[PDB]
């Protein structure tokens, strides 16, 4: 155990999610993310089943792990000194969906409707497994880019999902909800509908809608690219002013824009070139 177990390459990013590396497991030379995350750095602390002092980020994970492939996977962890040392699986190639949008612009509707459908997928899972992420957004996004998948990432301002309020929130601004800029109060569904409102018009107009405090609670939006009116209807929907207007992720997933999406290995082969 320790750094026996890995070879560390070249840093993949460095943020308020910590230091990541590429990395490969010496046993079966399997590709992973290594990343560093300071002590002083954590404000959320949890405890784990077995009942030990970790990072509330590591207490999510373990309770998101499994089969499906929407959602990156803890692998291992390790405790040092000043520092946790997670284990996460790293898909190859891979670029998160911010590159993504910063290298060819506002997506094709096509392909913004499979990549929406595997977000809302991906946040439907951590939800029924009682995790809430709150930093939904592209640059918590990757995409597999031989098989069309998308993958959520960084669960650091997460919390254990919950039908009271919330007070508390050290997520992305621009992508947080009116309720929370005027009164430091939202439920968990709602707030991440408005997210992924911001994340839709975001993937369709290649920039997000709002950047000021004013105009998230005047909740005004201009579309800047040609979208059709059922996607424009959609976006305006999740990015309702009372938390109560917004769509539940089945009234989402039912919208008319919607349907008929592809297939994720469909979605690579005609719009990432498999
Ligand atoms: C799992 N994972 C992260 O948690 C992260 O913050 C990254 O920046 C990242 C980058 C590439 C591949 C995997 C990655």
């Amino acid at each position: 155990p320790l750094e026996s177990q890995y070879q560390v390459g070249p840093l993949l990013g460095s943020g308020g999610f910590g230091s990541v590396y590429s990395g490969i497991r010496v046993s079966d030379n399997l590709p992973v993310a290594i990343k560093h995350v300071e002590k002083d750095r954590i404000s959320d602390w949890g405890e784990l089943p077995n009942g030990t002092r970790v990072p509330m980020e590591v207490v999510l994970l373990k309770k998101v792990s499994s089969g499906f492939s929407g959602v990156i996977r803890l692998l291992d962890w390790f405790e040092r000194p000043d520092s946790f040392v997670l284990i996460l699986e790293r898909p190859e190639p891979v670029q998160d969906l911010f590159d993504f949008i910063t290298e060819r612009g506002a997506l094709q509707e096509e392909l913004a409707r499979s990549f929406f459908w595997q977000v809302l997928e991906a946040v439907r899972h951590c939800h029924n497994c009682g995790v809430l992420h709150r930093d939904i957004k592209d640059e918590n996004i990757l995409i597999d880019l031989n098989r069309g998948e998308l993958k959520l990432i960084d669960f650091g301002s997460g919390a254990l999902l919950k039908d009271t309020v919330y007070t508390d929130f050290d997520g992305t601004r621009v992508y947080s909800p009116p309720e929370w800029i005027r009164y430091h109060r939202y439920h968990g569904r709602s707030a991440a509908v408005w997210s992924l409102g911001i994340l839709l018009y975001d993937m369709v107009c290649g920039d997000i809608p709002f950047e000021h405090d004013e105009e998230i609670i005047r909740g005004q939006v201009f579309f800047r690219q040609r979208v059709s009116s059922e996607c424009q209807h959609l976006i305006r929907w999740c990015l309702a002013l009372r938390p109560s207007d917004r769509p539940t992720f089945e009234e989402i997933q039912n919208h008319p824009w919607m349907q008929d999406v592809l297939l994720p290995q469909e979605t690579a082969e005609i719009h990432l070139h498999s």
